[PDB]
This record gives structure tokens, sequence and C-alpha cells, in this order.
């Protein structure tokens, strides 16, 4: 038998997943993630691992998903959210301890990776997964393989400044340049994810609703809420009609909170149009299905 | 034997080229392009094929190198500078005559994967080419294989808008936006080629120099050419960084007349880190090592 194995590394829980040779899943997990040491944190895997392995009776491979990357060079964590492991060289560690190749990749690529490897997708030459949550993570999928990027940056559409376009939307001078955690301004980061969807309607309306009350209020009729998704979609399809003008995905999915306002699946395709090339032709763009537990199977499949 | 065999067609000349399986290249020619009639534009290229065949005893494979894009649905030509064989499906109508497969690509994608095929680069898990001169054309290169993309768009970052922070150095409101051929406006194909290079000087110096005669004033130390140097070394560290915190390039080749001037490989790194994130690596960036026979080349190897 070939098995591949995936771990998910979140603050609180690590998820495991083991997925035989035809991608059924054959094993399924949850460990408190380790606060305290970080030979407690390599303790948690490695255990799964040679579980599993006596289990199954063969050596599985291990694909890993982290909030974060690690550093091409020095093979070290940059990982806010895992304090254990937090500078720690864990591909490295567990290769060591497992005897075997180990593949650590930011959850953003995961998610794409487990969608791009639906039945519905396998064989699309290229997929684009986008996280609209607290920020905006991408994912670039190229004939089932995450393409990770030169300093495992890849994917960080977040980090890409507004277009003149989308300026010009906002009213050039007039428009609101948010500060960015990178230390940059103007980063789509703070626009079309959640939080920036909430930014957004806090700017042009003076009042802090969350992204679900704004939505609730459009659905009445809320001449405000109304103001805001139009001009948020519009925004949306010019800042995605720009990506895509690079990337020209053949699937793009949704995931993260924003991921759930229903109405950006009707309103995409009808406002893409007019920002793409003449010649452009649409995305397939869907709402990922694996909703939270496609991070152990993003992560068992960077393997294949 | 394996024989792949590429086509450049110019709206003056193709030029063909057969590579053999160590891609050593065993044949060049060169013929006029028929403006006149489609059926013999369509000679020409069917008849450098049996040639090849008859002299190196095999049915070589064919992959042509075309200044547009054949519609992905249709399979007809979008070449406006190729009179006889705009809107034909050249695809279709050389595989009925030359019974065997054909590929056609834009040529910006036949200059990365021309590129990406060097000695050098094989094994580079991704490359973008980047042509600097009429417009920006690109081609972006995974594996050593071209992603087209859904509508053979992937590539066009000459197609994408100025982000915030170029608008920025250029002024906000008062940077010039410059009207483009795809009819939209504010495109960086406008601002980064040799093209763009020219628009800029002369808006900002009202003063039509070309581009080499703009660097001679820079060798000699004039105030002008100074001043648009620097403007423009920073606009393209800009939208450069912007490319590559979403594409992570592990190599750029850069290709077209305005990569002949030599400060662009010294003032890019210095200028690319202050604009890319604070984890990010910077590319290997080079100039194109293949000139001329990138159409060639490339074209050949879509078939590898
Ligand atoms: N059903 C929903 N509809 C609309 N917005 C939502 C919904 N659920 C959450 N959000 C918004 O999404 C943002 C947080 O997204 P969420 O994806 O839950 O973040 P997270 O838990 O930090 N994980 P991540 O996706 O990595 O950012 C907030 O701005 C919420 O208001
Ligand atoms: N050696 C050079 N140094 C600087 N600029 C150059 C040089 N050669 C050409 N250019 C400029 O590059 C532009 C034309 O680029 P060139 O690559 O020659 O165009 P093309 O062959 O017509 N089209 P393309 O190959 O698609 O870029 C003009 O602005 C020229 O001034
Ligand atoms: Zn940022
Ligand atoms: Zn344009």
């Amino acid at each position: 038998g070939t098995m591949y194995y995936g771990f998910d590394i979140g603050g609180t829980k690590i998820e495991f997943g083991a997925f035989d040779a035809d991608l059924v899943r054959v094993a399924r997990e949850r460990v408190a993630t380790p606060t305290e040491s970080y030979a407690a944190f390599l303790d948690a895997i490695v255990t799964l691992v040679n579980n599993a392995d006596a289990e199954f009776g063969v050596k599985g491979t291990v694909g890993i998903g982290i909030p974060g990357i690690a550093d091409v060079e020095t093979g070290k964590l940059l990982t806010s959210n895992i304090p254990a492991a937090m500078g720690h060289t864990l591909q490295r560690d567990l290769e060591e301890r497992l005897q075997r190749p180990v593949k650590i990749e930011n959850d953003a690529n995961c998610f794409a990776l487990s969608e791009a490897w639906d039945e519905d997708l396998r064989g699309e030459p290229s997929v684009l997964g986008l996280i609209l949550g607290t920020g905006v993570g991408g994912g670039l999928i190229f004939n089932g393989k995450v393409h990770s990027g030169r300093a495992n940056i890849a994917g960080e559409i977040g980090h890409t400044r507004l277009p003149y376009d989308a300026l010009k939307l906002l009213g050039m001078e007039n428009a609101p340049i948010f500060p960015c955690g990178c230390k940059n301004s103007g980063c789509i980061d703070n626009y079309l994810s959640g939080r920036g969807f909430e930014q957004l309607y806090d700017h042009y309306f003076s009042e802090k609703l969350s992204a679900p009350e704004i939505i609730a209020h459009y659905e009445q009729g809320e001449r405000r809420a109304v103001q805001h998704v139009e001009r948020f979609m519009e925004l949306l399809a010019i800042c995605l009609a720009n990506i895509f003008t690079c990337l020209d995905p053949h699937v793009v999915v949704l995931g993260g909170g924003l991921s759930n306002f229903e109405l950006i699946y009707q309103e995409l395709p009808k406002r893409l149009p007019a920002h793409l090339l003449h010649v452009a032709k649409l995305p397939k763009i869907i709402k990922a299905r694996h909703g939270d537990a496609g991070g152990v199977r993003g992560a068992a499949f960077l393997n294949l």
C-alpha cells in the first residue's frame, strides 16, 4: 500500500489524516497542540505517525500544514501562532526521527490543494485558492501541485497593493489607505477580507458592524448596506480581474468567513468581464467544499 | 530519434528550428511569411515540416509561437500582425495536414520556456519571463512547463494596472494615466516597456527621445535623464515587487529591447527589498541568454 499522512497544525489542535492510494480517508485523529515544550510538539506528531505505520503496516508519506512558513534557507518555522515550534527546524527534526522526507506548507496552500484534488477539479491545469477571512490568503496550484515560490511566499496576494482602477472607485486621493501588518500600505489584505469588508463599511458610514451584521442589513434593504455591498462587489471584481489577467486560473475556490456570502458567486461573473481583457473568459468560481477539514487533506496531498 | 520542431511566426518572416533529443539545434531555416493567402501560409509551414522529416528521417513534433493567441474555444488565431492567418483555426488545419498534434503558444510564453530550458535553469521549480520592448510580455513556467491559463491569457502582466505605491511615486492624481491597446487605462504595458520608458520621459520633460538616446544622456550625466532613470528604476522595482509578492518566481528572465539596459540588473536587487515582504527573498534576475532564438526554441520545447 501507499499511504499519505497529513497534519494540520493549529494553535489549539493538531488534526491528523491518513489517506490510501485512492485518497480514501482511513484514519482520523485530533490531539491538543503542545504549547509547552518543542519536544512534546514533536512527540505528538511522531507518535501519530508511528501508530498509523503499525496499524497499516506501511511507512506513510508525511505532509504538514502550518499557519506560517518555513524559512526556505534555515528550515526555521515562522509561525507566531505555534509558540512551541516557533524558530525550530521542524522539517529536519521530523525527517531525522521518521527516517523519510517531510513536506511543510502554509495552510493557504494546503486549503487550495485540498480543493484542487476533488474528483471535480482533477485534470484542471490550474486552481487558485483564495481565503477571505481575517486576511486575504492565496494558494497557487498548477497541474495538481502547489507552487510554493522561491521563499515560500507564493500566493501572498493579500500583500499586493490596490490597482489603479480600485483606487479610482474609492476616489483616488480621497480613497482610504489602510495600514498593513506587513508595514506596507494599500494592501488588498485590508479591503477584500472579512476584516476588509468591515473596515470599508466603517470608513464610509462611521459605524462598526461585523460582516454578518452588514450582510443582514443588506438583506433587509438598508440603504447603507446596499451601498456598501455594491461598492465591495465592484472592488472585489476590480482586484480579482487584475490578479486573473496575470494568473488566468481555470478554477477559483473561495474559503474563509466572507466566502459564506453567497452574493459573491452571482455578482462576480456579472462584474468581472468589464475589467478582464476582451478576449478573456471567466474562471469557474465556486465556494470551497471542505470548510475547515481541508488542511489535513491538503497536507496529505503534498506528497501525491 | 525524437525531433522537436519549433516555428516562430513573424509579420515578415517565419523562422524554423529542429532540436534533437538532447535539445541540440540541428536545423535553422527562414522563409517569408505569406501576406497573401492562408493556403500559402499553411504551405510554408507544412513544407518546412515535410523537408525536416525527410532530412532527419523522423516525424518531428510541432510547436508554434505566434504574436497573439488562439481562442481557447474556437481555435481561431487572434493575431493582428499575421493578416493571412488572422481568424483561422491554425492548429486544426495543420493537424489535418501533418497527421500529428500541433501546439500553438504566444511568443512571450515561448521566450520564457526557451529560457527555462537553459542548462542553468533546468530543475528550477518556477521561471517568470518578462519582455520589456514595445509592450510588457510575460510567460509563467512551473517545473519546466508553460502555464497557458483558462483562455490563454496567463502572463499578460502588461495589462495589470499600476499598483497604489506606483501611483504614489508618480504623484497620485497628477500621475499620468496612459491609454492602453486593450482599451483600459493605467496598464503597466505603457510604463515598464521600452515604449513606456520613452512615454514617461516625454511626459515629464516634454521631449521625444528614444530609449537608447535617453540612456546615452544618462551615461553623460544629463540632469533630466538621470532624473528619469531614478524614477523608472523605482517604478520598475515597485511594479515587479507587487508581481513577485503574488508569484514569488525562483528566476526572472528579462528579454526585449529595454532588457539591454544593464543598469536594471544592478538596480533591481537594490530597490526590490524595500517593496517585498520582510521575509521575502530575491529571485535570480538575469538577462535572456538566447536573444532571438527564443520563439523557435520555446515553440519546439512546448512538446518536450
Ligand atoms: N458566515 C459569514 N459571513 C460573512 N462573514 C463572515 C462569516 N463568518 C465569518 N465572517 C467574517 O470573516 C472574518 C473572520 O473570518 P474567518 O475566516 O472566520 O477568520 P479566522 O477564524 O481568523 N480564520 P482565517 O480564514 O485564516 O482568517 C470576520 O471579519 C467575520 O465577520
Ligand atoms: N539596446 C536597447 N537598449 C534600450 N532600449 C532598447 C534597445 N533596443 C531596443 N530598445 C527599445 O525597446 C523598444 C522596442 O523593443 P523591441 O524588443 O526592439 O521591440 P519589438 O521587437 O518591436 N517588440 P517585442 O520583441 O515584443 O518587445 C523601443 O522603446 C526601443 O527604444
Ligand atoms: Zn501588506
Ligand atoms: Zn491594457
